[PDB]
Formats: C-alpha cells, sequence, structure tokens
C-alpha cells in the first residue's frame, strides 16, 4: 500500500549525461552511441538569445569549439549538424553505457521522469508532465538546459524532452530529441506566455482510482453521469474534455476497483463542485493530475 | 526557477539491489563489498510474521538456503549473521559496483530517497521523511521488503532506511542498515499503532523560503512573532515544536531572502490559522514539510 510520485530508476540516463561547452556557455548533453545531443542554444550568448540567427552563429563553430566531457575525460568531436532546435555532435567514442532506446514523441497529459543535471551530471530526478499547453512545471536552474525527461519500458529508455527555456512565468519549454519543441514555443528571449493550463482529467480520474486501491474512499458518491453532463462540468473547471478513449484507458482499472467509470466522474464532479472541505486525497488537498492510468497500474502491480 | 519534489540520482543504488530468497519468501537485499544485508523476515512464512522466534527459525537455515541472484548471476553465499532485525549474508564476490558509503540512522524531520524494488529489480524512486512517530508514508507493495532509503553526498551514498514493514493503517515501518528500527516497531505481523504523525515545522518553513524564491510570495504578511508565541499556535496544530536550533538552519534561508526566521514563523502562523483560501503555495494546497533546510538550499542551487 501507499502511492508516491515516483520516477524512473535514472541509472541508465545517468550513464548518458555529458558536460558541453561552446565558448563561454556550458549545458548538458546526452551522449548515445557516438551521438551527444545538446539544445543548439549552447551556441548563443545571453545577448545572442534576444534574436539568434541559428545558422549565422554556427558558421563560426567548427568541431573543435564543443568542448564534451563525460565525467573528467574529453571526448573527440569528428563532426556536428543541426536538426531543429538541437546540435548533434558526432564523437569518435560510442558510450559504453548506452541503454537500448527510443526517441518517442508525447501527448499533451502523458508523465515522464526528468533528471535534472548541471555541468554533465546528474543533481536530482523527478516526475512530470506534458501539460495541456505544452510546458512543463519543472525544477531546472541556470545550467540545466540538456537535461533529459524519459520514460523506462523494462531495458529501454523511450526519452521524450530536452530542457531548452524557461518562460518568463517561470514554467519550461523544450523539444523532443529530433530537436522539435513541444507547443509554439521557440528557443528565443522573448515574450512567450503559455496557453491555459487545464487539468488532465484523464489523469485526475486514474489518481482517484488509485486513492481507492490505497484506501482512501471518502469522496466516493452514489451518482452518476454522462460523459456529456460530466463535460460541462469539466469545461467549466478548466478541465480537459473527457473522451471514450479516456473511458476505455480506465478500463483495467475501473474493472480493478468496481467503480464504472462514469461514477468516478461523478465523484470527480461533486468534489470540483464541492471542494475537498479541508480533506485530502493520497495526502494531497488538490486533485492530483501527473499520474497517467499507465502509472497508476503499474505503480499499484509493482513493474520493475 | 521550479521547486520539485526531488529525489537523488538512483544508479549508484541500483547497482547494489539483488535478489533474496529463502524458502518460498523472495525480497530485496543491498549488496555492497562482499556483504548482502536483508531483512531478517526473509526466514520467515506468513505464519511465522504472527510471533517469529527468529533465533530459533534461523537455526534451520544454512548458507546454501539463502538464493541471491544479483541480475540473472547467483552469489554464492560464505557466511551469514542476524544482526539485531537484518540478515548480513556474506558473499564470495564483492559488488564491483559497490559505491562510497556510509550506514546513518537519521532523526525524525530527516529526508531521504527510496529505491523502491521487487525481485531485486528497481521500480522507481521518491523522496521520503522520517515522520516525529518514525513512521514514512511510503509506496511498497508485497515484495517490496528489502528496498532502501539513502541520501547522496557527492559520491558517497549515506544508507538510513531499509523497508520491512506496513502497519495495518497503512504507514511503513523499517530499520537503518544496522537493523534497528526507527521508532518502537517490530517486525511481527501484530497490533502495531502509529503515534501522532506531527507536521516537520522546520520543514514547512524551509519550503515557505522555496516558495518566496520561486516567486509564490502572497501569504508574505506584515507580522513578526516570537519562538515561544509560535510554538502556541504550533501545538494547537499538531506542528513540531521549534527550537533555537532550527532557527539557525534556516540562518542560510533567511540570508538569501532578507526575511527573519520569525516573521516567516509569523506567516505560517497566518497560514494556520486562516488556511490557504483555495490557494497555492509551490503548487501544493497543504503546508509542504518533506523538504529539509539542506534539501532547499541543495534545490535552489544546482548541487550534483
Ligand atoms: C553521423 C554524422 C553526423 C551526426 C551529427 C548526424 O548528422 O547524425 C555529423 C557529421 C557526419 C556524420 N557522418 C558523416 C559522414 C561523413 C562526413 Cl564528411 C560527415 C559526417
Ligand atoms: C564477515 C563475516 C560474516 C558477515 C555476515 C558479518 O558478520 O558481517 C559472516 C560470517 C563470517 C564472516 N567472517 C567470517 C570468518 C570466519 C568464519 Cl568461520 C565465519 C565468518
Amino acid at each position: 500500500s501507499g502511492f508516491r510520485k515516483m520516477a524512473f530508476p535514472s541509472g541508465k540516463v545517468e550513464g548518458c549525461m555529458v558536460q558541453v561547452t561552446c565558448g563561454t556557455t556550458t549545458l548538458n548533453g546526452l551522449w548515445l552511441d557516438d551521438v551527444v545531443y545538446c539544445p543548439r542554444h549552447v551556441i548563443c550568448t545571453s545577448e545572442d538569445m534576444l534574436n539568434p540567427n541559428y545558422e549565422d552563429l554556427l558558421i563560426r563553430k567548427s568541431n573543435h569549439n564543443f568542448l564534451v566531457q563525460a565525467g573528467n575525460v574529453q571526448l573527440r568531436v569528428i563532426g556536428h549538424s543541426m536538426q531543429n532546435c538541437v546540435l548533434k555532435l558526432k564523437v569518435d567514442t560510442a558510450n559504453p553505457k548506452t541503454p537500448k532506446y527510443k526517441f518517442v514523441r508525447i501527448q499533451p497529459g502523458q508523465t515522464f521522469s526528468v533528471l535534472a543535471c548541471y555541468n554533465g551530471s546528474p543533481s536530482g530526478v523527478y516526475q512530470c508532465a506534458m501539460r495541456p499547453n505544452f510546458t512543463i512545471k519543472g525544477s531546472f536552474l541556470n545550467g540545466s538546459c540538456g537535461s533529459v525527461g524519459f520514460n523506462i519500458d523494462y531495458d529501454c529508455v523511450s526519452f521524450c524532452y530536452m530542457h531548452h527555456m524557461e518562460l518568463p512565468t517561470g514554467v519550461h519549454a523544450g523539444t523532443d530529441l529530433e530537436g522539435n519543441f513541444y507547443g509554439p514555443f521557440v528557443d528565443r528571449q522573448t515574450a512567450q506566455a503559455a496557453g491555459t493550463d487545464t487539468t488532465i482529467t484523464v489523469n485526475v480520474l486514474a489518481w482517484l482510482y488509485a486513492a481507492v486501491i490505497n484506501g482512501d474512499r471518502w469522496f466516493l458518491n452514489r451518482f452518476t453521469t454522462t460523459l456529456n453532463d460530466f463535460n460541462l462540468v469539466a469545461m467549466k473547471y478548466n478541465y480537459e474534455p473527457l473522451t471514450q478513449d479516456h473511458v476505455d484507458i480506465l478500463g483495467p482499472l475501473s474493472a480493478q476497483t468496481g467503480i464504472a467509470v462514469l461514477d468516478m466522474c461523478a465523484s470527480l464532479k461533486e468534489l470540483l463542485q464541492n471542494g475537498m472541505n479541508g480533506r485530502t486525497i493520497l495526502g494531497s488537498a488538490l486533485l492530483e493530475d501527473e499520474f497517467t492510468p499507465f502509472d497508476v497500474v503499474r505503480q499499484c502491480s509493482g513493474v520493475t
């Protein structure tokens, strides 16, 4: 029993973190096989970040200007290329610790673990969700750029995020491992504001199922609802509309607990309308939306 | 910017997890040098757990009855001994991945990372605090016993916890790495109830400092208090009494933000008396107490 905001074990990812320096800028890189991936803004000064012409700035850079250090040993850069907002530095040595891996572009509402790094050294690991406005609420200080987000399926690491920017509002923006930003964000120090940070409804319902499994049942009521009726309330509360696809994904949790998905929606509806009244669910005073239905199943079954 | 419930990178600890089986019971062990540490209740069936005589049950066990598997390779057990509530299995091979390490017995209010494991395989990592009633609120299912809690100081892992029990209330109990339980708990399936789970006041104040540093300042008021006056309110709200030692530990956070420790106590006092009024602090609707002042400094400075 017990339910925690849990990250994946980070060992496989720690073995990939390197330090990348270009001029006076130092950030993190991800070393997989003989390639080091890092934000292309490593070539920028804070002045350049106001209006960077990346192709032009890159003309002045050669392989020897990209200093890559893995632990305390320097890697030899034998090639470099820019793919969207990431630089790929080809090195002469394949990372001996390269895990089985994939590059995946996640959807909003999906969760992942971030290994926050500074100067190629891991400092901590925490769990995130890609928000419906394509920002993440992370913990990133100067030097953390190039830290990556990931999920693990047994022994295969699926890298889904690379940290690039902190918006003036304190939220974070970044790219998948092909260098395409999530959402409308760009790697430029400019006024970039996020849209509405709606709540990931399917995740909140999955977390209400985790709560029932772990003994917190006070919020269960005698009501039911329909998707349309539920969605009128979700709209009013800035919650994502619930679809039949979400109902289907919650199927296994519904089966395990015997609580129909629409009955859990009705409990959620009353919680939205009435609040918590000073009570908590799984030690939280708000409805948690950063556990997917897969995360709840995984944690409630002990997948390794 | 941004402040998250962050765990230490778990790689160094993942390299130490092994599977230990005795008869029909399988749990986790911690392999450091040529020793594997695991809960002594590995020798018990669920029937034995009602009233186990560990010395007597251990007489029927030989080195060859303890099956230790590291990954998919079996380790040879050449000695075994019981130290308090842990078994130490001497193996013929030193763990090649043994990090620099210490065994420390923590105080209530101290935080640590747990690497939840099943069958010697890491499933996830999360941050905990040793509660003032010596329980932890973890996420542990059957098979998770032997999972460990730890902190890291650069390259040295200080192991402070080993998971042994889940109380009927769903909270968790365990030992330090010398096998002494935290608090009054025993490794017996019996009625064991926890005392008052008070709030770790110094941690909540450290987290209010993290909130000010990260821009959440609405709760700051025009008041101050004294330790005695603050403690009258802390007592009423089941908060730990604040001491001059706690005020001293918050010194660096006070200096960095320019908010006197007693002024932050007065903000905390008003939050206790008035509630949050539907507002949040660092995305939480309750006062978080599982960040120590050291954790706040570390996360707000990017220590690796
Ligand atoms: C894989 C790769 C890279 C990486 C960065 C990549 O583009 O994936 C960069 C540069 C080169 C490269 N293969 C080469 C073969 C011939 C020559 Cl002349 C250059 C390169
Ligand atoms: C370190 C150690 C252990 C571990 C479990 C320990 O007690 O720390 C267990 C058993 C033995 C041991 N050294 C030995 C030397 C001679 C003999 Cl006859 C037995 C043992």
